[PDB]
């Protein structure tokens, strides 16, 4: 798992994000959505959204990308204690929107990517390990409970 000190680290960064939710959640679906459109197509909420003007415009992108990272934030503030949060969240995405685990690795790295973009020269190394240790354990946790119901895509 993560040392004490990696946690706070994590949360430190978090902090980031939490001073503008709907910003960071906007960029991060957006990266995810430009870099991999197949992505779309699991959203047919979003599957409307031909340009990237377009997803920039749409306040229900910017919606749900609070939604997302609001349920991750309350994820994270767990510090790795978080099976009642994650089972909940891993098995609507197996069952109900059929998200395999490789667009969980893209959205992590879409985060990683938004961090460094919106906060460049202060996203330090020590902070990015951190983030990447805890993006890593809430992926794999979720592959757990995917392999447990035989899910792939
Ligand atoms: C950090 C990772 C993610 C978190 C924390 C997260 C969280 C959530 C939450 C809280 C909801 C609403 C409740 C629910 O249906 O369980 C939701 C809905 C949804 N998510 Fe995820 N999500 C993540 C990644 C993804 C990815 C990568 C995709 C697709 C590539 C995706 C696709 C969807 C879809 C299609 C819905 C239903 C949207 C609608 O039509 O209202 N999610 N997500």
């Amino acid at each position: 798992g993560l040392s004490d000190g990696e946690w706070q680290q994590v949360l430190n960064v978090w902090g980031k994000v939490e001073a503008d939710i709907a910003g960071h959640g906007q960029e991060v679906l957006i990266r995810l959505f430009t870099g991999h459109p197949e992505t779309l197509e699991k959203f047919d909420k979003f599957k409307h959204l031909k340009t990237e003007a377009e997803m920039k415009a749409s306040e229900d992108l910017k919606k749900h990308g609070t939604v997302v990272l609001t349920a991750l934030g309350g994820i994270l503030k767990k510090k790795g204690h978080h099976e009642a949060e994650l089972k909940p969240l891993a098995q609507s995405h197996a069952t109900k929107h059929k998200i395999p685990i490789k667009y969980l690795e893209f959205i992590s790295d879409a985060i990683i990517h938004v961090l460094h973009s919106k906060h460049p020269g202060d996203f330090g190394a020590d902070a990015q390990g951190a983030m990447t240790k805890a993006l890593e354990l809430f992926r794999n946790d979720i592959a757990a409970k995917y392999k447990e119901l035989g899910f792939q895509g």
